């Protein structure tokens, strides 16, 4: 169990914990928390190996769930709302099944409870990203415009590029560095892509699955297992959004969130 870095927006309302996905941080949720903080006490958490949170070798969902559980303890929160995007969504589902009594309502953004295999574009895209990151040497200390043009050759989508490049920071010597534990990430890719198993089903917590229309992280074969774990779950497709649906369609993200919580 690590002590997670967090920022809190909002002084009144029920607590609302937001968990980013792989390579993200609480910073990517600033604009959504900007609206949500009028109604909730929003906690933007950096998960292990991410943002300003501590590094570790193990990044299993068990450990990330425990990090979450410890965070909730150290802040004296009785019961919480949770939004988890992708990797953050699996942690949240793990945590919720293990501790349903601490969760008021759950929002899962664009990921299914089950395992993704190597043929999947999920696994493929992650495999690419890792290779890209492992192959950039930040220590060479070239300016952040150079790192950008280096990643220009690897992945095309500019949003993905700058998404990833939010993870490069300045160090004390002046040389650039990754703030994320790329090594732990790489040696946990199986852990990260694995399905939820070994849980007391059904989970008696209201849940919302938000699917991006142009993403295939959730498909129609996912509905059976979603419903097995969360019988009264609701599934909602945000039109014209991919995997980062809250960055691409934030207005609709807030709408669906405020109608559910």
């Amino acid at each position: 169990s690590l002590e997670l870095f967090f920022r809190k927006k909002g002084e009144s309302g029920e607590p609302l914990i937001i968990l980013h996905g792989l390579y993200g941080s609480g910073d990517n949720w600033i604009s959504i928390a900007n609206e949500l903080k009028d109604y909730f006490q929003v906690y933007l958490i950096d998960q292990r190996n991410h943002g300003r949170s501590p590094h570790a070798d193990d990044m299993s969902y068990e450990s990330m769930a425990e990090d979450l559980h410890e965070f909730i303890k150290s802040q004296n929160l009785e019961s919480v709302n949770i939004i988890g995007h992708s990797m953050g969504g699996k942690t949240a589902m793990w945590f919720t099944a293990a501790h349903p009594d601490k969760v008021k309502k759950l929002i899962v953004a664009d990921i299914a409870p089950g395992k993704y295999d190597t043929t999947s574009p999920n696994v493929k895209t992650h495999k690419k990203i890792i290779a890209a990151l492992k192959s950039i040497d930040p220590s060479e200390a070239k300016t952040r415009k150079e790192i950008e043009t280096q990643l220009s050759r690897y992945i095309d989508n500019v949003q993905l590029r700058m998404f990833l490049l939010k993870n490069i920071e300045r160090k004390e010597d002046g040389c650039y560095r990754w703030k994320i534990n790329i090594d732990s990430i790489e040696k946990n890719i199986i852990n990260i892509m694995s399905g939820i198993t070994g849980i007391d089903i059904p989970v008696h917590v209201p849940a919302l699955f938000l699917k991006g229309e142009l993403s295939d992280y959730i498909t129609d074969k996912d509905i059976p297992l979603i419903k097995e774990i969360f019988p009264d779950a609701k599934l909602v497709t945000i039109p014209g959004a991919g995997h980062w649906l809250h960055a691409q369609q934030p207005k609709i993200f807030i709408q669906k969130t405020l109608e559910f919580l």
